[PDB]
Order: structure tokens, then sequence, then C-alpha cells
DNA sequence: TCTGCTGGCCCTCGCTGTCAAAATTGCGGCTGGGTGTGAGGACGAA
């Protein structure tokens, strides 16, 4: 049943060079939620 | 035919009673979801 035919849909795991964005309350202006590129680091917190 | 005092009507004012709002996001923890009762069931003793 793991055969993919044209047409399909397939959620990946969020693989290195996606396009993910970063939100801090209190967003008091535009620059304070915008986009950045996914690199894919060991441990367990954001790295920016 | 004029002068001019007056109740009424309108408008205006100042003051007071009520109205709604009061940064964003996240996590953890505790406490409380009504209660008493007229009668349905069962029982211990005689």
């Amino acid at each position: 049943d793991l055969h993919l035919q044209t047409g399909y849909k397939v959620e990946r795991h969020m693989c290195d060079g996606d396009i993910v964005i970063f939100n801090r309350q209190p967003t008091l202006h535009k620059m304070s939620m915008m986009g950045h590129r996914v690199r894919i680091l060991p441990w367990s917190t954001f790295r920016l």
C-alpha cells in the first residue's frame, strides 16, 4: 500500500532547507515575526 | 390706533447617572462541579 502514484500527498518530516517563521510576544512591529530557513542541529533548542 | 405686562413656548445651560474598557504569550499547581428528603427496599426480633 506504499506505492506512490502521481497526484498523492506525502507528509515528510521537516528536513533542512525548509522555511519557517519565528515569533516572540509581544509582537510590537513587523520585524518581530518573519521567516527563516531550517538548519537541523542536535540538542533541544532553537539556535538563531 | 399705540404702550407694555404677562403665561406660555421654545430654546439653552449646568449637573448628574450610567457604560465599557483596562499588553502579549507560555507553564505548573490546587480546588470544586448541590443537597435534603418522601418514600422504595431490606432487616432483627418477636
